[PDB]
RNA sequence: AGUAGUAGACU
């Protein structure tokens, strides 16, 4: 293992006297600063400014368009609908629409597929209401739940509706008139959807009954609540409806007493992308969701109005954002009541909660993108006007570059407009959806934050989103050629000199940097390198730059890579693993990161962009790039690593919350103390030390040549540079980069060229591909980054420390974002005798004193920013913040404190589950809450959240007297029945945060078998009997629900294998030929082909509809349903009969907050025992750390585990099912500030917490 | 007609 040596990069070994004279010239000029004071004035006039100067964009519009993806009524508190209520429903209400004489189209169709129901056999609506096992095809009813309607038979209107498949519209904002009518229909629905309709672990319990009482038993009531389980019933009809079988019928449904109908149209199934499932409802007018101006019409049958709605199309992510908005809805209001609590200290009125439970449904029913937009925004704009100083101009301006078609956007418009005034005019904090001022700031912002996670991610429309990407690369591609034609090649790869500055050709723009600037700040990093040379030596070695490549767990993952270019002329889009299978089937080694460098590197850098699909209201890049690309982005990854592992001041590589809190910490200590100056003559002049924390925020613009210069300056404490002059040509080659357009975009292009298209087809010139140059690629180089800007910012503290030696000022910061901290200095006392210090400095040649007389701080701020301009770092004018309290830090609103926002856990545990069955989601779903209870959410919410989604999943699956209850089949209570036979979950929250999730089965089986220990009963041999018939088919069994190098070794070849080399489940192997064997049984593991075969991750939570009935359960080689595996469950644990087995198994046993941390190789050692043949044995030795203390400590694990269990690993049946104990052996918890890092100082503070107003003691 | 958009789409 020798390096090569690469040629070095040049140098020229500075000056700092040079650069600090230029910065002594840069601060005598006239220089204002790039924030603006915050007024209630200037916001007000931004308002306005923005207002006049608006409609003039757009055209106006004639009527407000639509936002309710769903219009429905109720008569009363709603009763959910069974099978019969559904068919005794559908007859009543289709027998009202018969009464209809048909006008429009929607009414035409309507009173057609009325009809044709009412014509439909006795022996037919039996079909049509019967589960799928009986099910029977007739002459109509095809399949369950559906009939067979022809268009012979059809008004001439109803084949128009199914036949019917520049500036825009807006309406004038700047208008009182809409304004105020926009206004008055949404106060109309939200004021609707507040009536009072009328209702239908002892420790936590009891406390739940308190929270219970005062949410629940107040939501309980309302219009909104019944409201939410009536769109539950519609959307269970219309996910049913969108498989592929059923969607190429009609249907028709119907709910409350025949009061709502749901008629739902043909349509191209949901499994398929890109597709929508057309309906519409006819109700009762009365107390609903009802938006009366874009209802189809209203007709009069007998003195009763009923409303026609409009034909609605929805996509696969709606109608499942639909199907959970009531749980959404809830949960959302639950944590607007912790938050407030908190707040004021007691619990909120009636009134106030119910008017927040019906925003949050109303926000939860419409789910545009218009309105995802709007908050996005709104959590940018709070922060800006509470602020100091601020780039609120911007932002504001930012906030009117959209169109305002329904009318919840205007009213939106008005509330968030009224608010940003009423917050620069003034704690006091006036809440953004009721009439309750707030305390804290954290509270209103934790409102809008909970406000805009409610929307789903991907809203955006796709081919619109998708172009919308590319454009960001390619025109600062633009713009980087633009100053390579103008300064020539050099300068843009080597960099500028200050004399290049001060002669006038060069000026201090975005995609150049300077060559003094980027060495010196090495210099300074240097010289705290310098230190701790040994750690640096021993971090660099700790990398393995001879551990062989492939054998890491990351060059065989599952993420995704571009292959060889195709045909079409794109590239391909295989999986890491596969390309590391490929690679192996030529390589006749197993080489090292070095030597893959030295054999993949006369091809370029190739890479990909492909969406991330998120939340906010411009979708971002993520790129996937080739085989060759990500060694050379390993290697410098790897190096930089090891070196920024030793810095404090860098947060990438770095249990984050921690350190930004020591540091602080760390700042609010110095300003404790008062410096002062004695002056020439002996005056004394007293100062005081104030902050003033700059949130900074921010890259595409950024040449990556300037990590050259600065990687060759580094010190790293080695006995010589062959591994340096190797980083720098790695460098050296990730400069250009071949940037390709992907497949979606290049047909879209070709399916129609204006003006802003012809452009970007201009750049591409005619193919698919093209060169970037000085390009960033997202996060591929973000520890280069952070230590750079972190090496920039030392820099610019020592050159500070010498423009102005008589002033102890302070700095620090943290380089994740970026939060910077000014220790300036203010004169204390009013006498001028500070200013005359001044004076006599300024006459005595020192004329930069001139920047510093008056105000100060704006002044490091300004130099600081120029010498990260000058490194290409530029700090945002709009969204960064200055002010001398609060400040926000990767997604954490500090205020001295600490605050999470953790809603973003909650709505995950709803939302997206892995579909491997029912334990393994269940287990998933209750992991969601135990960890939202870690970051903020106290016992009553992780409850709740527990109960909600165990509920969803139970109704998911049906093990609830549904289809697959349990309790119809088996002996046992359903406290008894184990989890993954569809049991009871055994949940709670005050025990999965302390033990685990898989504790309770243990219970049950230990139950049993102490119970039958010591009377031979028979219930409990049937426990036994359950428990084995698990293990024949998590510490016990799970029930099984249900590509191009898959099969170069059958399958009985994997399991002989498997038995011959038993060491290689715990340990990847290093040479070629068990690692290709190894690799093929990665990809044969069809837990791994599931989660390759079926990315989309909406399919497979969809795909829960046909996973009910049909044959999804593994049993005996057979798929077979969930009835039939109950049914061998009963069999064979009443024909059990048996103890030790099952004993090994059981033998496993209102203040301001912080963050601390709750705790209770490895792997090597537990090969050590398997290892048998003398290539394993290296396998493991290569495996460990220290590799001669591992025949000691295996010893020393072995007597541990008689220690505390009395079990003995010299018995091989044990060591093969305890490596989860012992793999299991720090979670962070903010908790208040008075707690301490052992666990038994936090499961204190968590059972204190169990009552929000009231005190506990232990 | 719905989703979408100041980039021509889909049912």
């Amino acid at each position: 293992f020798n390096i090569p040596d690469y040629k070095p990069q040049s140098l020229c070994q500075p000056e700092i006297t040079n650069l600090i004279q230029y910065c002594k010239h840069w601060l005598t000029e006239d220089h204002d600063f790039v924030f603006k004071e915050v007024t209630g004035n200037n916001v007000m006039s931004s308002f306005e400014n923005n207002e006049d100067v608006y409609m003039s964009r757009y055209k106006e519009s004639r009527k407000p368009r639509n936002f309710l993806l769903i219009q429905g009524s109720i008569q009363g508190p709603y009763l959910p609908s069974t099978i019969s209520s559904d068919q005794c429903d559908t007859r009543i209400g289709c027998l009202e629409v018969l009464k209809v004489h048909p006008e429009t189209p929607v009414q035409a169709i309507a009173v057609d597929m009325a009809y044709k129901y009412m014509e439909l056999n006795r022996d037919e609506i039996i079909n049509y209401y019967n589960p799928r096992v009986h099910f029977q095809a007739t002459q109509s009813v095809k399949e369950p739940g559906t009939f067979k309607l022809g268009l012979s038979q059809l008004n001439p209107m109803s084949k128009s509706i199914l036949d019917q498949v520049e500036p825009l519209e807006s309406i004038n904002i700047s208008s009182q008139i809409q304004q105020n009518e926009c206004s008055r229909i949404i106060e109309s629905i939200l004021s609707n959807l507040e009536i009072n309709v009328g209702e239908v672990e002892l420790l936590g319990k009891f406390y739940e009954n308190e929270l219970s009482k005062y949410l629940i038993s107040i939501l309980r009531k309302t219009a909104a609540w019944h409201i939410g389980h009536l769109i539950r019933d519609i959307t269970e009809s219309l996910i049913a409806h969108a498989g592929l079988k059923r969607s190429k019928y009609w249907s028709i449904h119907a709910y409350d007493h025949g009061g709502v109908i749901l008629f739902i149209l043909p349509s191209k199934s949901l499994e398929v992308v890109g597709s929508y499932i057309r309906y519409f409802t006819v109700f009762k007018d009365g107390i609903g969701l009802i938006d009366e101006e874009n209802l189809d019409s209203k007709v009069d049958i007998d003195g009763v109005q009923w409303c026609f709605s409009k034909v609605m199309s929805i996509d696969l992510n709606r109608l499942l954002a639909l199907n959970i908005a009531f749980e959404k809805a809830l949960l959302a209001t639950a944590t607007w009541f912790q938050y407030y609590t908190e707040d004021q200290g007691h619990f909120p009125l009636q009134h106030a909660l119910r008017s927040v439970f019906s925003f949050h449904f109303l926000l939860c029913v419409s789910q545009k993108m218009k309105i995802c937009a709007i908050f996005d925004n709104l959590r940018y704009l709070i922060p800006a006007v509470t602020s100091l100083y601020s780039g609120y101009e911007l932002l504001i301006e930012k906030f009117f570059e959209r169109p305002f078609k329904s009318a919840l956007e205007v009213y939106l418009y008005n509330i968030i407009k009224a608010l940003l005034i009423s917050l620069a005019q003034n704690g006091v904090y006036p809440s953004l959806m009721s009439r309750v001022v707030y305390k804290h700031y954290r509270s209103l912002i934790s409102e809008a934050t909970t406000c805009f996670f409610l929307f789903e991610k991907g809203l955006h429309g796709n081919l619109n989103e998708e172009a919308k990407i590319h454009l960001e690369t390619v025109e600062w591609a633009r713009k980087f050629e633009a100053k390579e034609r103008k300064y020539g090649d050099i300068l843009m790869r080597e960099g500028y000199t200050i004399d290049a500055i001060r002669v006038g050709d060069v000026q201090v723009e975005q995609q150049l940097f300077c060559q003094e600037v980027v060495e010196l700040s090495a210099e300074e990093l240097n010289k705290y390198l310098q230190a701790k040379s040994q750690v640096l030596s021993s971090n660099i070695m700790n990398k393995h730059w001879d551990k062989p490549y492939f054998s890491q767990t990351r060059n065989i993952s599952l993420k995704g890579m571009s292959g060889a270019l195709q045909e079409d002329g794109h590239l391909a889009a295989s999986v890491t693993l596969i390309e590391a299978i490929r690679f192996l089937n030529r390589s006749q080694t197993n080489p090292n990161v070095i030597d893959m460098y030295e054999q993949t590197k006369q091809h370029k850098a190739q890479a990909r962009i492909v969406r991330k699909y998120q939340r906010t209201e411009a979708d971002r890049g993520f790129f996937i790039t080739t085989l060759p690309t990500r060694v050379r982005l390993e290697i410098i990854e790897d190096y930089y690593d090891a070196i920024a592992r030793v810095v404090p001041e860098e947060y990438i590589s770095y249990k984050k919350i921690l350190n930004i809190q020591t540091a602080l910490e760390k700042a609010l200590r110095w300003a404790s103390g008062s410096s002062e100056i004695t002056t020439s003559t002996g005056n004394v002049i007293k100062f005081k030390r104030r902050l003033m924390y700059v949130s900074a925020d921010a890259s595409p613009g950024d040449n990556s040549a300037k990590f050259k210069r600065f990687t060759q300056a580094l010190y790293d404490g080695l006995s010589d540079e062959k591994l340096k002059c190797c980083v720098v040509d790695a460098l050296r080659h990730v400069y250009e980069t071949e940037f390709f357009m992907s497949r979606k975009l290049h047909r879209y292009i070709d399916s129609m060229h204006s003006e802003a298209v012809q452009d970007f087809l201009d750049f591409f010139k005619g193919g698919v591909s093209a060169t970037v140059k000085g390009n960033w690629l997202q996060g591929n180089l973000n520890k280069c980054s952070s230590l750079f800007g972190a090496a920039v910012s030392l820099l610019f503290r020592r050159i500070w420390a010498e423009l102005f030696p008589e002033l102890e000022c302070f700095f620090e910061f943290a380089h994740h974002d970026a939060l910077f901290i000014y220790g300036y200095l203010e004169p204390e006392d009013d006498g001028t005798d500070w200013f005359l210090y001044v004076s006599q400095q300024i006459q005595a040649g020192n004329y930069h004193w001139h920047a510093v007389n008056q105000e100060m701080w704006k002044s490091m701020f300004n130099l600081h920013e120029h010498l990260l301009l000058m490194g290409s770092i530029k700090v945002s004018p709009k969204k960064t913040t200055v002010s001398p309290t609060n400040a926000e830090f990767l997604s954490t609103f500090f205020e001295g404190a600490v605050s999470i926002p953790f809603i973003k856990i909650l709505l995950g545990s709803l939302s997206d589950l892995p579909g491997l069955g029912f334990f393994d989601d269940l287990a998933a779903a209750q992991s969601r809450c135990v960890k939202a209870m870690d970051l903020g959410a106290s016992p009553q919410l992780a409850q709740l959240a527990v109960v909600i989604c165990t509920s969803k999943v139970e109704r998911l699956y049906g093990t609830a007297g549904m289809v697959n209850s349990p309790v119809a089949f088996l002996k046992v209570t359903k406290a008894h029945v184990p989890i993954p036979l569809g049991g009871d979950g055994s949940m709670s929250i005050m025990e999965l945060a302390t033990a685990g999730i898989g504790m309770a089965d243990k219970n049950i089986l230990k139950q049993a078998f102490y119970s039958y220990k010591h009377t031979r009963r028979d219930g409990d041999r049937y426990v036994l009997g359950l428990f084995k018939f698990l293990m024949s088919l998590s510490f016990v069994g799970k029930v099984q629900w249900k590509f191009e190098f898959y099969d170069q070794f059958s399958q009985s070849y994997l399991k002989s294998w498997t038995n011959q080399h038993p060491v290689y489940d715990y340990i990847i192997p290093r040479g070629r030929d068990n690692l290709l064997v190894y690799l093929v049984r990665k990809l044969n593991d069809p837990s791994i082909v599931t989660a390759m075969t079926m990315q989309s991750p909406l399919q497979l939570r969809f795909r829960m509809q046909a996973k009910q009935h049909m044959k999804v359960c593994k049993l005996d080689g057979e798929w077979v349903t969930f009835r039939e595996v109950l049914a061998a469950a009963d069999s064979f644990a009443t024909k059990y009969n048996p103890l030790d087995l099952f004993n090994t198994l059981v033998s496993c046993t209102h203040r301001s907050k912080i963050a601390r941390t709750f705790t209770v190789p490895i792997t090597a050692v537990i090969g050590y025992k398997y290892a048998s043949t003398v290539d394993e044995i290296s396998d493991v030795l290569d495996s460990s750390f220290f590799p001669d203390s591992l025949s000691a400590d295996l010893q020393v694990m072995k007597e541990g585990v008689y220690r505390e269990l009395g079990l003995d690993i010299g018995l091989p049946e044990v060591l093969k099912r305890i490596a989860p104990l012992l793999y299991k052996a720090s979670r962070v918890v903010i908790v208040e500030g008075n707690v301490e890092g052992t666990a038994e100082s936090i499961c204190s503070y968590w059972l204190r917490s169990m009552s929000l107003v009231k005190t506990i003691k232990v």
